[PDB]
DNA sequence: CGTTGCGGCAAAGTTATGGGTAAAGTCACACGTAGTCACCATAATGAAATAAGATCACTACTGGGCAGTACCAGACTCGAACTGATG
């Protein structure tokens, strides 16, 4: 899934780019991988990925290489 | 006896490695790196509201006393009269 939005991260980001996930594909990951973000450390975020059982992983700060791809 | 192959010995030859010295390269000085949302818990009021409390008003139930009435004598006081001593 691919967003664009002029603003700066903020949850509605993720909330589209899943949208979008379930929306032309048909589910969602199983293991979601999302630096130390705010918008994954917010609660919307998280009580989201534990309401459609998503196992939520954070890379370290500074380090690049766990989402390399 | 002479010749031929083989092996020890000790320079000599070839790589490698950590030093020194001039000399070809290399690259920044060219105004600039800090700067900006996103994030959710805690204090912190101010308002919203409380749940109980406070008082009014009415209804019914039950203690219960005061101004006045009434009798039966006992007892002190005194009009009115009786009667004796007297100067």
């Amino acid at each position: 899934a691919v967003y664009l939005t002029f603003d700066s991260p903020s949850y509605r980001s993720c909330l589209m780019v899943l949208r979008i996930c379930v929306k032309r594909h048909g589910r969602l990951p199983q293991i979601v991988v999302v630096d130390n973000g705010a918008e994954f450390h917010s609660v919307y975020f998280e009580t989201l990925l534990a309401t459609f059982e998503c196992t939520k992983k954070q890379r370290p700060p500074a380090k690049a290489r766990f989402g390399s791809v």
